């Protein structure tokens, strides 16, 4: 048995004892039980690894959280490199949890932090959000922030792309689109953005050897094209695609027979 520490959205840390070779899902479930999640909330959060002050990476199911915890332990210092964050692209489903105290509290504290890191641009509504924040009117704060650009959008660090000769791309993933932002090889934005609709996606895959996430898209009646994004986080990006399409299909599900044409 070994100790593991994991940061929570409210800034507190939880300690759990796990088997050394526990996988992501086993560790996540142990944390969820300890913090009091139930069947109504456990599926909206996940384990992430803090990569930088501006990026966290979702652990894939075959990873071992203790291996990562101890690898970064000295670098992590007082804090840990493991953290629980929301895993949800469909903001509409988030609103339906506004009567769930644990969900609201976690969503709230993460949102406050995501505004401070510039992920969510709240400048237009800053005055009312500050008033709601100071009154700890969490639901009202979240309902307003949910209208702001960047809410529930995952931004990846800049990286090379086989479909741009010179320069990098910054990948931005939300339930509404998959976006690529042009930037320089040193991360400097170049004021150009391409948006892909999710229903334009045909196939996607990883290339472990080539360190790439790959997707095939087709706009209108044109032939499909593959794009390679040379991100170190290709497994995470792949899991974002899987999650988005999972959430889109769940939404559809929530809202002579066709199964035999012949009588």
């Amino acid at each position: 048995d070994v100790e593991l520490r994991v940061a929570l959205p409210d800034g507190t840390t939880v300690t759990v004892r796990v088997k050394k070779n526990s996988t992501t899902d086993q560790v996540y479930q142990a944390i969820a039980a300890k913090v009091g999640m139930d069947s109504t909330t456990v599926n909206y959060f996940a384990l992430f690894e803090v990569i930088s002050h501006s990026f966290v990476r979702k652990l894939a199911p075959n990873e071992f959280p203790h291996k990562l915890y101890i690898q970064n332990y000295t670098s992590a210092v007082p804090g840990t490199c493991l953290t629980i964050r929301k895993w949800l692209f469909t903001t509409e489903e988030e609103i339906l949890l506004n009567d769930n105290d644990l969900a609201v509290t976690y969503f709230f504290h993460q949102a406050v932090d995501d505004v401070k890191k510039g992920y969510i641009k709240a400048e237009e509504k800053s005055y009312q959000l500050q008033k709601l924040y100071e009154q700890r009117k969490m639901v009202m704060y979240l309902n307003m922030l949910r209208t702001c650009e960047g809410y529930n959008e995952i931004i990846f660090p800049h990286c090379a792309c086989d479909s741009r000769r010179k320069g990098h791309v910054i990948t931005a993933i939300s339930i509404t689109h998959f976006k690529l932002h042009a930037c320089t090889e040193e991360g400097q934005l170049e004021n150009q953005v391409i948006a892909f609709e999710w229903d334009e996606m045909q196939r996607w895959d990883t290339d472990e050897e080539g360190m790439a996430f790959c997707f095939e898209y087709a706009r209108g009646e044109k032939k499909p094209r593959w794009v390679k994004i040379f991100t170190p986080y290709f497994n995470y990006m792949h899991e974002c695609f899987e999650r988005v399409f999972c959430e889109l299909k769940w939404r559809k599900e929530e809202y002579q027979e066709p199964q035999d044409l012949f009588a």
